[PDB]
């Protein structure tokens, strides 16, 4: 909500309204293991831009849909919980309500919001509340995966070894315990005129903006952010299966 959410330029320029997810990529940006992993946007830099009487900081990261022609995309949020110590009360009922009545608390992962452009563009628009009514069980949020890898046409199932590859990298690094991540999402992309070769899809974590680095402050609540991408590999696992019956 900070930035119009519909690219096709090379950059997305975010704007810092608190320090969590500036210091979340700063703290990172070192690490080999998150920056040569392919597994977050490649950070530029934060960056001042004039605004208001003074300056204000932005994350300056790439744009993972530049150039795409025909973009699919798929917001899953991740983590047994979407509040954290900072959530101010007067979300906390609708924040407790939506992650019982989601995938969340069960799964560690939910449907966030859902875009296909399958040729009578523009695109098919599936909004995010659906993950308390449509797509509120496992079989379901298989379900609608399977319908993002849906491109109008065909199923593109030489596309999901990739996801898992993704996922697999996530979970390598967040076993070791650093950071706690709350409402943070993976985004899955793919533009429908690619190949394979052509190397327009993408996976990664987005969203840092309730990040805590365990290093430089307590966070003692859960996220269930490892048992989430756990369950999201293992739906994946068992869409492959599904996808060669085809
Ligand atoms: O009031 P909240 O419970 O935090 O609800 C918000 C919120 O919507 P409203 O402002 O309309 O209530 C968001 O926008 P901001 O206020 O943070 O700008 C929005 O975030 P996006 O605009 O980025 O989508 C978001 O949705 P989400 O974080 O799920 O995408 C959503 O939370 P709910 O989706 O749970 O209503
Ligand atoms: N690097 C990126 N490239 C392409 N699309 C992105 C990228 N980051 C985010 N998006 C898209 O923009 C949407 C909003 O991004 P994001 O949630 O990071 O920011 P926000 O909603 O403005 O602020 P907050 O961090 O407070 O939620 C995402 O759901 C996703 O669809
Ligand atoms: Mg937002
Ligand atoms: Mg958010």
């Amino acid at each position: 909500g900070s930035f119009t959410q519909q690219p096709d330029g090379q950059y997305l320029l975010k704007p810092c309204l608190s320090h969590r997810e500036r210091d979340f990529y700063l703290h990172i940006k070192d690490d080999k293991e998150w920056t040569g992993t392919g597994i977050i946007p490649k950070f530029y830099g934060v960056e001042l831009h004039e605004f208001g009487f003074g300056e204000l900081e932005f994350i300056r990261m790439e744009n993972l849909m530049y150039k795409y022609k025909r973009p699919f995309v798929l917001d899953l949020k991740i983590g047994t919980q979407t509040w954290d110590p900072e959530t101010a009360s007067s979300k906390m009922k609708k924040r407790l309500v939506v992650d019982s009545t989601s995938t969340t608390t069960s799964l560690g992962v939910r449907f966030s919001g859902m875009e296909r452009n399958i040729g009578e563009e523009k695109p098919i628009l599936y909004s995010r509340y659906l993950c308390t009514h449509e797509v509120n069980t496992r079989d379901s949020l298989k379900e609608y995966i399977k319908l993002f890898f849906n491109d109008g046409k065909k199923y593109r199932k030489e596309l999901v070894p990739y996801f898992i590859s993704q996922l697999d990298k996530m979970i390598e690094v967040m076993k070791k315990r650093e950071y706690k991540m709350f409402s943070s999402s993976v985004l899955f992309v793919y533009d429908s005129t690619t190949t394979l070769e052509d190397k327009k899809y993408n996976c990664k974590m987005i969203d840092f903006a309730h990040n805590w680095i365990l290093s430089e402050e307590e966070c003692t609540v859960e996220d269930g952010f490892l048992f989430g991408l756990n369950n999201l590999k293992s739906i994946l696992e068992d869409i492959e299966n599904e996808f060669k019956s085809l």
